[PDB]
This record gives C-alpha cells, structure tokens and sequence, in this order.
C-alpha cells in the first residue's frame, strides 16, 4: 500500500495531535516526519519502518519513533523501537499473535483479562499517571520486581 | 511494585487467553512465563523486562515477548521448532523526562495499534474480535504481519 499520513496523540495535559507526513521510501525503508511550523527538520518527530529478509530466511522488521528535543542544535532525543524477528518457518498467525500480545503488554495488560489503556487516549496525562505494569515500567525506568 | 500475572489475548478466530506467571527478577531483569500443558519449559510464551544504564548515561529499557512453536510429532512435549520474538527498546538519555518517555511510549504504541491518516484510529490489542489483527488493513498492523511496510 502507499504511505499515508500517520496521526498520533501525545500525553500532555491538553493532548496534542501530531501529523506525520510521508517523506521518502526506497522499498525496504520508509520515513514519515512531522511538519510542525518553526521547527527544523532535525527537530521533528520521525517514524521509520524498515525490513529485511536476512540470509537465513528470517525476516527482521523494525518500527522506530524518534522524538528530538531542541536546545538551534538538538539537545537529545528519545527513541522507541519495535523489532519483530520472524524465522522463515513462521506464519501469519504467529506474527499476528505476537504483535497483538506485545502491544497489549505496552498498553498495560495486567493480572485481569482485557486490561488496556488506549494509546489514542484523549485524557491528558493518562499514560504518565498510569500504574499499569509496563506503562509505569517504561515511563519510570524500572519494571516490576 | 511486585510482579503480577500478565494476561494477554491472541488473534485466533475464538480469541484465547494466555496467563504469564512471574518467574524471577534480579533487579536488572524480570521474567514472566506461561505454564501451558504438554509444552517444554523453553517452549512456553515468555516475557522479559530489563534495563541497563549505558556508559553515556542513557537508559536502555527493553520488553521482549518470545512465542515458541513446537515440532509436530508423527504425551511427552515435543522439541521447539522456532520462536517469533517481538521486542520494544526505549532509549532515554539522561536529560529526558517522565513526559518525554510517556509521549514516546504512547505514540509508538499507537503506531503499533494501527494509527493512520485519521485522528484517533486504534485497534485494541485486547480485542475479543477473532482474527481482527490479521484481517486489518491499518498501516503498521498489516505491515508487521505481512512483512513489509507502506511505500
């Protein structure tokens, strides 16, 4: 399929919407980037999807989100990266099950079946105020013990 | 807080539940694992959370889900045939804040759950709808499952 915009929501008290527009693709790497006014290219949120069929037939797929913070010059950036390793014998079902289940972990699965926190929540600060296991864990840099 | 069970849903036509039980933590690394019948220890679904302070002060945080598939016998548990591994790594420099990390984790999670050209789009990773993930056209849902992203 052709790249489209990808529209995201941050966790601010008044949740802000980020629109990532298609920039470039070469068949195995595709780049989307925000086009916010008065921000240099190296300060824009950037999403990259890349994939490779490795020599042994395993597929390695990666989605990487980079959020730079400006001092200008870039002061630093936070990067979040999902890699899926799918050996040659793997099936559609294997990959769907694994992606769904890990996504559920990231969105706050816990000891009760079905628990989730929407990554499109309109509720400000809902992620930074969450006690859910891996939501709190990544944000506070410490997993359950 | 202490580890608890982590209960997940697969994408089967009748969605099935997986209960990952806390195994062990050493502060550096915490492990949960399913206890399905007739499956060897290395063949169980396994979730690992770990963190490392890099030499420049950046924290590298990782959550890894391993989903093994067993060989088919022609009951004692068969050998493991292969594993599909999905892993999320967060790189958080020393200057980064709680708000930085919350924003990035929320937004990448939204990508994985099917964000698209319309504000608010999401497919629940706890969906009770059978096959919803493998049937989806949403950009990074279809992309990971079919092993290629939009171009």
């Amino acid at each position: 399929p052709a790249m489209t915009n990808i529209v995201l929501r941050d966790d601010q008290t008044s949740v802000a919407t980020k629109t990532l527009i298609p920039i470039v693709s070469d068949g195995n790497m595709s780049v989307w980037r925000e086009n916010a006014a008065n921000v240099p290219i190296d300060g824009q949120i950037k999403l990259t999807g890349q994939w490779e069929r490795m020599k042994d037939g395993t597929y390695r797929l990666n989605a990487k989100l980079e959020v730079p913070v400006m001092e200008p010059k870039v002061a630093y950036k936070v990067t979040a990266s999902l890699t899926l390793y799918a050996p040659s014998r793997s099936t559609i079902a294997d990959r769907a099950n694994a992606m769904k289940m890990l996504s559920a972990v990231l969105c706050g699965a816990d000891a009760t079946a079905g628990t989730t926190l929407s990554p499109q929540s309109v509720t400000g600060d809902a992620w930074k105020n969450s006690a859910l296991p891996f939501v709190f864990g990544f944000i506070n840099q410490a997993f359950p013990t």
